[PDB]
C-alpha cells in the first residue's frame, strides 16, 4: 500500500508558545517521517518473508514493525488531537462521559498527566473507549506500542511524552510540557472520535 | 506456503524410561499440531492486514504469530534434536568447540542445565552458534520466543522446559527432568546443525 | 517476618470431580510451598543488598521476588477463591456490580473465561475492583506478576491457567478446565473481598 | 546509605565539542540527579515494605528501583568512561582483547556503534566482560536497564543513546553522536575496569 507521512493540519508554528516551531518541525519531518519510510522498508521485508515462509524472519522483523508502524498510528492521531484553535474544555456527550468516569473534567486533566508524567522511558499517555465496557478510559503505553493494536481500546487523546516531543523547550521538565499541551487539545477532534466508537 | 506439522522421527515410546510415550504423544500430536494450525490462520490474517496497510491488525496480531510461529519453529527442532540413538557424548569439531567454549563437555552440560531450570514460566533453553563471534552460545529463551529470531544465534540444541514437557512424568521437579533428557540428545542431528554453520 | 505456606482450607478431594486431588496436593504442596521458601530466600537477600546499597545486587533480585513473591502472592488467594461450598452465581451486592459492569452473569464468565484462555504461557485471568474508577475490572497477568502490585487493581478471584493447574487432569485441553473450575468458584469469598473494596 | 550524585570528573563543558556544555550539565544536575532522589525515596519505601512483609508493595516498587537505581549505575559508569583526554585507541591487553574478540579495533567500533544506533527507544549501548566465558561481548540494554544487573555482563564502556544524552545537538541524528563520542572515550577507565574483570 505504501505508508506516507500525512500533511500537518496546520503551520509548524501553530501551537506557539506551547510546544515551539522547532519541535513541530523535527517531530513531524523527521521523527514521522522516519517512521513512514522505515515503516514501508519493514513491510517489503515481511511481505519476501511471508511468501517463502521464513517464520524466523517474520519475527526479526516484529521489533521494527511495531516500532516504525506503532510510530506511524500514534502520531498520525497525535496531530489531529492538537489545533491553533484548540484549548478550553470540550463540550456534548464527550465532556458528560468524561464528568460521568472521571468525575470532573479538572479531575480528568490530572488522571491524564499523571498517566503521561508516569511514563519511565519513551511512551504515550492515553485517553481511550473502551468498546466492551462502553466507556472511557485511561492507559499509558511504552516506546511506540500502538493503544488499539496492543490494548484494544479505541484512541481518542494521545499525549506523547518521548523526549523528543518536549525537550528541545522544555528540558527535563515534563510537567511544564504536561500543562502546556492543555491549551492546544482540539476537542473538536477528541468529540469526532469519541462519536464515531458509539454506534 | 503453507507450514505443515513433521512427523514425529520414532515411536511415541522410543524415548523410554526419559520421557514416556504419553507425553510424546501428547506434546507432538496435541501441542505441535495446534502451534502449526494457529501459525498458518495468524499468517493468513497477517497477509489480509499487510495487503489493507491494516499496522494495527498487524501489532495485534504480533503475540499469536510469534507465540504459534515460534512453537513450530522450536518443536520442529526439537524433535530433531532428541532421538532412541541419542544420549553419550559429541564427537569431532561439535566436541572440540565444547571444549574449547565452555572448558569441558560437563561444563557445557551444567551450563545449559541451568539456563534451562532458570526459566521462571514457560521457556526454553539452547545451546546456538553466534555467527559474528564465530563460537558457541547457550541463551534462554521465554515461552515460544524463537532463538534465531530474537537473538541472532542459530540454534543447535533446544530444551523444552514448559511444564507440558515433563509434568506428567517427573511433575514439579524439572531437574529430574533435565538428568534424564541427556540420555536423548542426538548429537547426530547437533553436529549436522553446527557443521551447516562453518559452512 | 516471614511468610508462611497457608493451609489448604479443604481436603485435597474436596473439588473432584473437576480438580482431583493430585493436582491440588502438588500444587499446594509442593508448587505454593517452593514460592514461599524461595521469597523467603529472596527477601533475606534483598534486605542484604539493601543495608549495602547494593543497586546491581537489587535489581539482579528482582525477577525471583515478583516470581516467588507473586506465587505467594497467587495461590495464596487461589485457595480461597475455590471450595466444595463453591460453584452457582454470586448474591447481593457483587451480583449487581458484575450485572453493572459487564451486562450479566454470564457475559462476565465470557470475558474472565476469554482473558484466561487467552494466556499465551504461564499466567493468571484476573477479576479486580478499581478503586479509582470504583468498579469491577477484568485482567490477565503472565507467569506469577501479581495483579495488584503490577496493575493496582484489587485481586476479587484468580484463575491459574499454568499447565501445572490442570494438566495432570485435562491434559492440553485448557477449555476444559476452565469450564469445571466455574463448579468451585468460592463466590462467599469472593464477596468479603469485593465488600472490603467498597469499605 | 544514601545513594549521593556523584561529582563529574571534569568541567561540563570538558567534552566540547563532542557532547556539548549544555547537555553534561543537564545530564548530570538533572536527569542523573533525579535518578539518584528518587532512589533514595524508592529504597526506603522498600525498606518499610520489607518489614512488613508487604509483597505487593515491593512488587509494585521494582518499575521505579530498576528506573532510578539503573540510571544510578549507568550514569556513574558513564562520566568515568569519558574524559578531555581521551579518544583514540585502547592499548596493552584491552587492545589485544578487542583484536581477538572482534578482529580489529574498526570492526569493534563499527559493532557497538551499530548495537547503540539499534536501540529503539530508550537505552545504552555496553561493551562488556563475560566473567563465565572470559572475552569481551556487546549488548544493548533498553531504559535504564543496567548491564550487570540484568545480563551479568560487567560494564567497561556504555554508551548512552537516550535522546536526553544528544538531543539538543544533535537533534534526531543519533549517528552523527556515536562517531563524535569516540573522541572523548577514556580508555585508560575502559582498561581498569578490564583489568579489574581478569584475576
Ligand atoms: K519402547
Ligand atoms: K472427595
Ligand atoms: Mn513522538
Ligand atoms: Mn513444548
Ligand atoms: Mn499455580
Ligand atoms: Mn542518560
Amino acid at each position: 500500500m505504501k505508508h506516507s507521512l500525512p500533511d500537518l493540519p496546520y503551520d509548524y508554528g501553530a501551537l506557539e508558545p506551547h510546544i515551539n516551531a522547532q519541535i513541530m518541525q523535527l517531530h513531524h519531518s523527521k521523527h514521522h517521517a522516519a517512521f513512514v519510510n522505515n515503516l514501508n522498508v519493514t513491510e517489503e521485508k515481511y511481505q519476501e518473508a511471508l511468501a517463502k515462509g521464513d517464520v524466523t524472519a517474520q519475527i526479526a522483523l516484529q521489533p521494527a514493525l511495531k516500532f516504525n508502524g506503532g510510530g506511524h498510528i500514534n502520531h498520525s492521531i497525535f496531530w489531529t488531537n492538537l489545533s491553533p484553535n484548540g484549548g478550553g474544555e470540550p463540550k456534548g456527550e464527550l465532556l458528560e462521559a468524561i464528568k460521568r468516569d472521571f468525575g470532573s473534567f479538572d479531575k480528568f486533566k490530572e488522571k491524564l498527566t499523571a498517566a503521561s508524567v508516569g511514563v519511565q522511558g519513551s511512551g504515550w499517555g492515553w485517553l481511550g473507549f473502551n468498546k466492551e465496557r462502553g466507556h472511557l478510559q485511561i492507559a499509558a503505553c511504552p516506546n511506540q506500542d500502538p493503544l488499539q493494536g496492543t490494548t484494544g481500546l479505541i484512541p481518542l487523546l494521545g499525549i506523547d511524552v518521548w523526549e523528543h516531543a518536549y525537550y528541545l523547550q522544555y528540558k527535563n521538565v515534563r510537567p511544564d510540557y504536561l500543562k502546556a499541551i492543555w491549551n492546544v487539545i482540539n476537542w473538536e477532534n477528541v468529540t469526532e472520535r469519541y462519536m464515531a466508537c458509539k454506534k
